[PDB]
């Protein structure tokens, strides 16, 4: 399937134990997709002071369309030193590894895969 329904646990930035997916744009996009598939991917909602507490390169989910079954359609954009790889809509948040942190909420997305 071109799209996959996921429910991403929303984590508080200060709870996150593994603060990025790796060391290159290609690696973080690779690792993000693997974690999304394995159900081991969290989402941190981006506000003032959040991104400096996470490791670059960043992986964002961004809205790719205006929402089947409650699931917002999204795609992955990486960012490294202010340059983004990919072009998409509004940021829903930044993806991080999920290693058992308790979420505050869930974000239903339809991921273009």
């Amino acid at each position: 399937k071109t799209h996959v329904q996921l429910s991403l646990p929303v984590l508080q930035v200060r709870d996150v134990l593994v603060r990025g997916f790796g060391d290159s744009v290609e690696e973080v996009l690779s690792e993000a997709r693997q974690h999304l598939k394995d159900g081991t991917c969290g989402l941190v909602e981006v506000e003032k002071g959040v991104l400096p507490q996470l490791e670059q390169p960043y992986v964002f989910i961004k809205r790719s369309d205006a929402a089947p079954h409650g699931h917002v359609m999204v795609e992955l954009v990486a960012e490294l030193e202010g340059i983004q790889y990919g072009r998409s809509g509004e940021t829903l948040g930044v993806l991080v590894p999920h290693v058992g942190e308790i979420p505050v909420a869930y974000r239903k997305v339809l991921l273009r895969k």
